[PDB]
């Protein structure tokens, strides 16, 4: 039966689901670990125990234990990112969407969900790899990891709490698509990892990471680089933050173990609870639990691996979006309300800043307010607001990413570089957050195409174009069709540094995305903030 | 008879002088001051005795001793600059151009000329009074005073070479003014005194002194600030210059007295050879021997008596030109050529940003780097020119004198501010120039008005209407017609910020000349240097 399959670790029967009115196989929940829980809190996953009979893959699985978003009850901007499922410690899952009838040996893509390294579900509507399975043809897989404290508490030194355990699940998950793809007609020797936001970076971290560069082939980050401000920690943050989490729930803190038996005790809702008072500063865009830089997921530093070429060699495919910060603002800067054009005063201005680069001194809150403000129109409540937004997304996002891709570029064997700038027209969200982070997901698994959800005809097109640059760089390296006739997505090179926007209008190819700012938040300021 | 003056020092015999195919009187070369010589060389200037008989006042006075340009030989663009009459220590003379038939109480202008306190002469061709005094019917004034170490030299604590004996000079002169210009058909209430570069500087000098004060009723400043970063330096910084000066001629420096003396029997011309080998940096827009914050002449430090209101409360009209900068990077930044466009790779640029910000650390030369280099055409070898031109202007002129400004309209009853655009059309320098520094007298003191000098039509209008707004706000403390029917020149006002371009086009109002530079050059930059 097409809907059975036999793999190394137990039979599994998949389902049979309707998509674009046609139909595809869909293997959900398939565990590829055991089950986290007890005392393997914190702990390293292992390898799931192969299993008798056959396993029921036909319903989505649980979601990892996570925060979940409040500030907008009902509101569908916001809870179409909340787990639509039972929260459970027993979140080590993937799905896997099959073409029908079923390749031999055709491209697989691997989905890594991102959400600040606290949050996030494979099973999210957004995330249907059915559209693009179906329409593109290849084999797609999402996998899950667990996030929050969960997946990220590091005491080093510790073999209970080693940290990057999270990273670890996905490379588990990695694993096992590299042993057993094949069985469900895909190619394991052509394997493209893709992530948003937390994803993103996580993509940039298997590429840095020795134990991982051996299980794919390319890989598709968007919005999000592993060199991010948020992304990572050192050993000694993340020991302080583990303790003063310990704190909160009043643990013993007299050893290591004394802390992790503690935390291993409690309910999962009462580490998320006082997860966010860890933090060392009011900040924006900062998140209490994330990777840290160990010495053995990672090497040596990030900026050293990535100056010494010291990272696996391939090609990728990589973009922002044009209005990262806007989404961080609302939530957290003063000023902003999703119900108001949300102009900004110079004090909330100022205030903003601060919020934005929690670790500068007065002189670089200085630099960076200089760097942003016009002062022919200093008090223009549309251009402080613009100028925020834009602050929070050069230094989070498009910044830190453009200083990867040009040191990438240098040792990689093909760069394609993109900027979404496209609002979708039936956006819930204000109008004065723009292309909104995360989504231009929509597009990549091809929502425009189901009538239903409301998006115009160009954008249904737009849909199409990028699944097929998705899917053409998964199979080739390469974005563009061999002898098509459409307009080429040049390449990215040290020298011409080329980019394309992506939007419903005729492509248009450019250079240097933001060099102006990318210098000032990669050169400048770091430097400035070393002197002082 | 009327060329004939009886002053409290003595008789003067003028000479009448055609201009403009009509005739004024002339009293050249009237002394103020003893002559500066032997003993008395760096020595405070001494009232002129007396005199019986009459004294021939119609031939220009000496120059004082200073250093020549010599870099173009031939060159008018650079020789009607230099002295035109034979140099003498002997140089403190003043100029009188009386109307015909003469006032009974007219307007007084009382000009000081320019040359970074190192050079300039009164009788050179571009200051000839005879135009402006016959066009705008006043008395004009044009005063000399000693320059170079021969008027600057400054070993705080010795009575033998107090320092700033060049700005009591002009003070002298301008006592004289005081006390006699009323014999000559002058009001002595309504003496506006006006310069240019080291001149702008010295009227501002006067605003603050409080021992100047009471001697003038209007101020103009051209292309110059008292708090410019060339126009002053600290006694210990003075001190250093003098004792180096004595090093380079041998001089026994075991004490003041000691080092004076040898001075005092050096030729002039012996320290004029060595004068520019004291500068404590390889420097753009720096002179040896400046005025000096001694305490006496300036009470306390210029900031603290600009932010105190310590200064004369009147009005002042002032302006700079758009690119100030150009004449110093020909003469001294490597890539510059009298006869090339004179492009500048990114080596040549940033030799140039060393050179202009000598008291700049690494940090320092980058922050002004990023914030006059366009990343997106890094290496435009006409932007890289243009840019250096900006820096040099804006941090030596421009960012200088809006500080001034911004400070004094605080407590001024009365600023007026322009901005000169307009390159004249007969220029000899290159275009690469542009409005250069200085090229804005000619206008002033009417120059386009004389056929022969071959100025446009339209040029010789732009003279006549500002030698009528300087005229006017001389007399009236407004440069502005009561009643008439022409565009008025708005004040300029802590909250506006009004300013007007000086072309021969349609009068423009604006607002905040070059704010983003100048809050880089007065805010920012200052306190980086400071925290690092």
């Amino acid at each position: 039966s097409e809907l059975l399959v036999n793999t190394k670790s137990g039979k599994v029967m998949g389902t049979r689901v309707p998509v674009l009115s046609s139909h595809i196989s869909a293997f959900l929940g398939i565990p590829f670990a055991e089950p986290p829980v007890g005392n393997m809190r914190f702990r390293r996953p292992e390898p799931k125990k192969p299993w008798s009979g056959v396993w029921n893959a036909s319903t989505y699985p649980n979601n990892c234990q996570q925060y979940v978003d409040e500030q907008f009850p009902g509101f569908s901007g916001s809870e179409m990112w909340n787990p639509n499922r039972e929260m459970s410690e027993d979140c080590l899952y993937l799905n896997i969407w099959v073409p029908s009838p079923r390749p031999k040996s055709t491209t697989v893509m691997v989905w890594i969900y991102g959400g600040g390294f606290y949050s996030g579900s494979s099973t999210l509507d957004v995330y249907n790899g059915k559209y693009l399975a179906y329409t593109e043809e290849v084999v797609l897989v999402s996998l899950s990891y667990r996030v929050g404290a969960f997946g990220f508490l590091a005491l080093h030194g510790s073999q209970e709490a080693p940290g990057n355990v999270g990273l670890l699940d996905q490379r588990m998950a990695l694993q096992w698509v590299h042993d057993n793809i094949q069985f469900f007609g895909g190619d394991p020797k052509t394997v493209t990892i893709f992530g948003e936001s937390a994803g993103g970076a996580s993509v940039g971290m298997h590429i840095l990471s020795p134990g991982s560069r051996d299980l794919f082939r390319r890989a598709i980050l968007q919005s999000g680089s592993p060199n991010c401000p948020w992304a990572s920690v050192s050993v000694a943050e993340g020991r302080r933050r583990a303790v003063e989490l310990g704190r909160n729930l009043n643990c013993n803190l007299n050893s290591d173990e004394e802390l992790i038996h503690c935390l291993r005790e409690k309910k999962p809702q009462e580490l998320i609870d006082v997860e966010w008072n860890v933090l060392p500063f009011d900040s924006i865009f900062r998140f209490s639990f994330v990777p840290v830089i160990d010495g053995e997921f990672f090497p040596t530093s990030l900026e050293s691996m990535l100056n010494s070429g010291n990272f696996k060699k391939t090609q990728i495919l990589l973009g922002v979006n044009k209005d990262e910060g806007s989404f961080f603002l609302l939530y957290g800067a003063p000023g902003f309300s999703k119900d108001s054009e949300s102009k900004i005063s110079r004090e909330d201005f100022m205030s903003g800043v601060k919020l934005s680069v929690p670790h500068a001194n007065d002189l670089g809150l200085d630099a960076v307010t200089l760097q942003y403000t016009d002062w022919m129109d200093d008090n223009n409540g549309i251009k402080n607001r613009d100028g925020l937004d834009d602050i929070v997304g050069d230094h989070n996002v498009i910044c830190p990413l453009m200083h990867f891709v040009n040191k990438y570029t240098k040792f990689g064997n093909g760069t394609y570089l993109y900027f979404f700038n496209h609002r979708a027209s039936n956006l819930v969200w204000p109008e004065w957050m723009g292309v909104i982070h995360g989504y231009e997901i929509e597009f990549v698994f091809g929502l425009p195409l189901v009538k239903e959800l409301n998006y115009t005809a160009e954008e249904e097109a737009l849909s199409r174009r990028i699944m097929h640059y998705w899917a053409t760089f998964a199979k080739t390296g390469n974005p563009n069709e061999p002898h098509s006739q459409e307009s080429k997505w040049p390449l990215f090179t040290t020298k011409e540094q080329k980019f394309i926007d992506l939007n419903t209008e005729p492509m248009k190819v450019h250079q240097r995305l933001r060099v102006q700012m990318c210098v000032f938040w990669n050169q400048f300021l770091p430097k400035l903030l070393n002197a002082t």
